[PDB]
């Protein structure tokens, strides 16, 4: 916490914030139950690993309804999970589309 790993996260919930209150309607349910499990994880677990959970789980919402935000906030979580990325070149998109309903 003396290495600015703080104002990322602070970042990172501010973007959770948006994403289940900018939801397209239905897929704020989905959002909400791994959103309160990454604030578990930023001491709990794996972090690190949840931010590219919810970043590639964001995607498969957002192609299955992009409203206008949605969008934006797929690539407000990339650039978090950049310097999220300590020592780890990771980040090639779980290739999805819809999968069916």
């Amino acid at each position: 916490m003396q290495e600015e790993r703080k104002k990322l996260l602070e970042k990172l919930e501010k973007i959770l914030d948006e994403v289940t209150d900018g939801a397209p309607d239905e897929a704020r349910e989905r959002i909400e139950k791994l959103a309160k499990d990454v604030k578990d994880e930023l001491e709990e677990g794996d972090a690190k690993n949840m931010i590219e959970k919810f970043r590639d789980e964001m995607e498969q919402m957002y192609k299955d309804a992009p409203n206008a935000v949605m969008e934006q906030l797929l690539e407000e979580i990339e650039k978090l999970l950049k310097k999220a990325g300590s020592l780890v070149p990771r980040g090639s998109y779980l290739e999805h589309h819809h999968h069916h309903h």
